[PDB]
């Protein structure tokens, strides 16, 4: 469901999409560990997009990754600017757009919110 290259950070500092492995940890809504259960492989010519954030950051996202929003969880085809993403100043979706396929990956953590925190922005994001 993300770009490989979409960093993401770890007790340790960061890591990848692309590296992260099952039994690794990444942060929580609330920023602590939160560990890697279950992924997926390196997924193949899946309709991706770009989300840009009003803390001037982007993710590079499949079409059925989920999102936390203010409105309950909704995948990236149905994201629309204006809204944000939320754990319960939450940032704002500044833009959506298609973009040419490329890798993307899934991970599932095992915090109750299921939510973990991607990009250079550290966006909660839902698994």
């Amino acid at each position: 469901a993300l770009a490989l290259d979409t960093p993401l950070p770890t007790p340790s500092g960061w890591t990848t999409m692309g590296d992260v492995a099952v039994g690794d940890h990444l942060l929580g809504p609330d920023g602590e560990p939160t560990r890697v259960v279950a992924d997926t492989d390196v997924m193949l010519g899946r309709p991706c997009y770009v989300v840009e954030f009003s803390d001037g950051t982007a993710i590079v996202a499949d079409a059925q990754h989920q999102w936390p929003t203010e409105h309950g969880v909704r995948i990236t085809a149905n994201l629309r600017a204006g809204m944000h993403t939320v754990v319960s100043p939450a940032v704002q979706i500044t833009a959506v757009r298609r973009r040419p396929s490329v890798p993307v990956r899934c991970v599932e953590v095992d915090n109750p919110e299921h939510l973990y925190l991607a990009g250079p922005g550290m966006v909660p994001t839902h698994n």
